[PDB]
């Protein structure tokens, strides 16, 4: 339904991919081009194209996105020396895909939050 | 785990101009903003680490997030865009132990990851 991006048919199984968790709300996969040594995908199952688009409804797939990065970090040996979770939304935060998704990064001292400040 | 000052806030135990509340969540503006728009969605509960949620904490986690697109919107950034960061113990360089986003906007906020050597 709706504008689907390649997000859709990873999650559909439609296109290859490596997915490490998948449930009725959620599936993660590696991404395809890692910017840390653990670089994991968040998404919700249904197609909210940006932040600005979600709704109340919602609210449990994007709090599962968060319990399952919490999940797989700890499967990554990343959980105890840490992470960053990231989301970009439009121009301004570089957003590439326009399927919500959750970046999870870490196995290594991640650095600033913001290039500068 | 013992209460930052995020829950003196949150309880309104000391001043404060607080952005967005409800029964689940907590935004202010940051003491030190790293971009024209810097608010910290927080939860009421404390949960020291993103290592420690759990299937109870979902409902709040996703209002972090709903309650980011309502606060994006009233600040005029929704559309140029935002990121929301979540950072957790030594590597993510967490340094206030109970879980918070990061919403930033306002202008092109440069590479996901700036530093990925020292
Ligand atoms: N695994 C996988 N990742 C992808 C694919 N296409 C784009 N990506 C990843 O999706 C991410 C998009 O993040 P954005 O810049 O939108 O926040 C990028 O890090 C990019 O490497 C794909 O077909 N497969
Ligand atoms: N408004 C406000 N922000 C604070 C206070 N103490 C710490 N902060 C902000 O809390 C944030 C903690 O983010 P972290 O480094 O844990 O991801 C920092 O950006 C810091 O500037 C405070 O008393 N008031």
């Amino acid at each position: 339904m709706a504008e689907e991006t390649i997000f859709s048919k990873i999650i559909r199984r439609e296109i290859p991919s490596d997915i490490v968790y998948q449930d009725d709300l959620v599936t993660a996969f590696r991404d395809i081009s890692p910017q840390a040594p653990t670089h994991i995908l968040i998404i919700p199952n249904i197609l909210i194209p940006t932040v600005n688009d979600v709704s109340a409804e919602h609210e449990q797939a994007l709090g599962r996105m968060i319990t399952v990065a919490a999940k797989i970090a700890e499967q990554e040996g990343i959980a105890e020396d840490g992470y960053r979770l990231i989301m970009n939304t439009n121009r301004h935060g570089g957003q590439e895909v326009y399927h919500i998704h959750m970046h999870l990064l870490g196995g290594r001292p991640l650095g600033p939050m913001l290039a500068h400040k």
